[PDB]
């Protein structure tokens, strides 16, 4: 229906500019991990070629029957994909990485992976105790698993901008992406500059903050019929998810919006026949509160914790 455009990498590898979220954390106690197999089948239907998904979601069995109905049902082939994944905290050894990796190419029925993520700077021991493993340690792995053919590029995921200096200073390849989150109640202004500025493009996970239901009450403005953001839907005729997600576009970003609604999914990637003015994106702004969506506060006291 509508493909994506892409961003050329900084290693010359293109990548679709928006990505299927499979993580399920806003998944209800009716969704059952099946409608992962079918969003990720109607996502690539309705054009997307880029899927997101990790070790840590449980789900990569899922995804890896949804891109294999895919390309069985002759929707695409395997090189018209871009699969992206992500290491966990407690495989962060330089030796765990590409067992690891290997690990969830087998869950996902793939020879290779197009993106392979850091989850995060943290360290675990699988009882997610604290470990101390530099993540410079890891990136190692990384470039081993990029060497090795089985990862066509490497990036972090949760990288603050001193960790991303520090990796790009003290590593021979610098990753091609940081995937941190970015929405209207948590802007990552500095941050996506920072990246942006080294050549380090951003992925931009859970795109639609606090608009959505986060099986949390007191939940920051703004709503779904925040005037500010109905205005512009009914200026662009989009709704107000397609602006909350061009508005990552237009900042020259990767979404990665979730669903599981056939028709959301369409919606999500129909974002390139209108753009935000520079006012418009300035008034979302406007809503930051450095107000993350994804808490992990518990590992505060934790060796590299990033927030
Ligand atoms: N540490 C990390 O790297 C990290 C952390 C968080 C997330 N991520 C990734 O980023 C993805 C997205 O973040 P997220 O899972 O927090 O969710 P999200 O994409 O921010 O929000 C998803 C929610 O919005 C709903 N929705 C989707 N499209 C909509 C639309 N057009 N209008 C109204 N509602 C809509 C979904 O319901 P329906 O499913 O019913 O449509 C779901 O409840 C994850 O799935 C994962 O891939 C990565």
């Amino acid at each position: 229906a509508v493909q994506a455009p892409c961003i050329q990498l900084n290693d010359g590898n293109t990548i679709p500019i928006v990505a299927l979220g499979t993580g399920r954390g806003t998944a209800k106690e009716s969704d059952s991990i099946d409608e992962v197999r079918q969003a990720v089948y109607w996502a690539i239907e309705a054009g997307y070629r880029h899927i997101d998904t990790a070790a840590v979601y449980q789900d990569e069995e899922q995804v890896g029957q949804g891109i294999a109905e895919a390309i069985a049902n002759g929707l695409v082939t395997r090189e018209e994909l871009f699969v992206t994944t992500k290491l966990w905290n407690d495989k962060h050894a330089r030796d765990q990485v590409v067992p690891a990796l290997q690990e969830s190419l087998k869950k996902l029925g793939l020879d290779y992976i197009d993106l392979y993520l850091i989850h995060f700077p943290i360290a675990t021991k699988p009882d997610d105790s604290p470990d101390n493993i530099d993540y410079l340690e890891t990136w190692q792995g990384m470039q081993d698993a990029r060497q090795l053919g089985l990862a066509r590029s490497i990036g972090v995921s949760n990288f603050n901008a001193t960790q991303i200096t520090r990796l790009v200073s003290n590593s021979y390849i610098r990753p091609v992406i940081n995937q941190i989150e970015v929405n209207p109640t948590n802007t990552q202004e500095p941050l996506v500059a920072h990246c942006q500025s080294l050549g380090i493009a951003v992925m931009a996970y859970s795109p639609f903050g606090f608009v959505v239901s986060r099986g949390q009450t007191g939940a920051p403005p703004p709503r779904s019929d925040d005037p500010t953001l109905t205005a512009l839907a009914n200026k662009y005729r989009k709704s107000v998810g397609q602006i909350l997600l061009r508005y990552l576009i237009d900042r020259g970003l990767i979404p990665i919006p979730k669903s599981t609604n056939k028709q959301r999914i369409a919606q999500n990637i129909d974002l390139f026949d209108f753009q935000l003015t520079f006012e418009e994106v300035a008034a979302i702004n406007q809503f930051n509160k450095n107000h993350r969506v994804i808490d992990i506060s518990d590992w505060k006291d934790y060796p590299n914790y990033p927030n």
